[PDB]
């Protein structure tokens, strides 16, 4: 058991070329399986 600081799993620069096939604005992935989505808000409030 030996202790050291996490490295960074995911880079910016990385993320553009991972995303180029996906076209959506709430749906990004971060890694090679992993997503990133924004919490649905219920069309209903869509009259505001």
């Amino acid at each position: 058991v030996a202790e050291v600081d996490g490295d960074q799993r995911i880079l910016i620069r990385s993320l553009d070329y991972l995303n180029n096939d996906i076209f959506s604005l709430s749906r990004i992935k971060v890694g090679l399986d992993e997503f990133a989505t924004i919490k649905k808000a219920h069309f209903s409030k869509m009259v505001s």
